């Protein structure tokens, strides 16, 4: 009855879609959620309505949007939460969306980031 | 003789210069490098040149670049390595730029993402 949707900005290149694909497979091998999708917000598909309605034509009633972002911008103040109607300006009848928080200024990132610096 | 120099995409809104700024402090706070800067690509100060010359005036030889990205896209491709003279069409004589590589699809970050999405 939970779905988790992972939200991405999408490219002209092919490296965003990849990426998202990549991690929603990295989260299917943990076996945590009935049911995953991905979504991109400009240039790629699936959209993020696209993704919101396959999870409820799945069967979800709790949507789990989570904005693969490390910071908030336009995109995941306004634009995200729009295409969601979480705001005003699809169609979800009796399900919850529930719009998570971006990545941030996470201690894992600079783990990451420390590893990239010396080039592992 | 080594300066870890931070880039980040940078927005009209404040959040990105923040990240970049709690990142660079939590960095900062773990002892490893010698001299830490940041540098944002679009619409805010200080900008990667600035951020480059900053290191470089603070006697560093070896500058490492990390792009504090999820994914390559036209910034990490074309537009940093341009900004940092790697690639035809910034100022550096004896010194040399590394450019490293993005976060990408990192297990961290599927730490990251599956606590967000419980809203931790
Ligand atoms: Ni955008
Ligand atoms: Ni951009």
């Amino acid at each position: 009855m939970e779905a988790l949707v992972l939200v991405g900005h999408g490219s002209r290149l092919p490296y965003s879609k990849e990426l998202l694909v990549k991690l929603a497979e990295k989260v299917k091998e943990r076996n945590l959620f009935p049911i995953v999708e991905i979504g991109l917000m400009e240039f790629s598909e699936p959209t993020i309505p696209q993704a919101v309605k396959k999870a409820i034509e799945q069967g979800a009633k709790r949507i789990i949007v989570v904005p693969v972002f490390l910071a908030h911008g336009i995109h995941t103040t306004r634009d995200i939460p729009r295409l969601l109607g979480l705001i005003e300006d699809e169609i979800p009848e009796d399900v919850e969306i529930i719009y998570r928080e971006p990545i941030g200024a996470d201690d894992r990132i600079v783990d990451i980031i420390i590893d990239r610096a010396f080039g592992r």
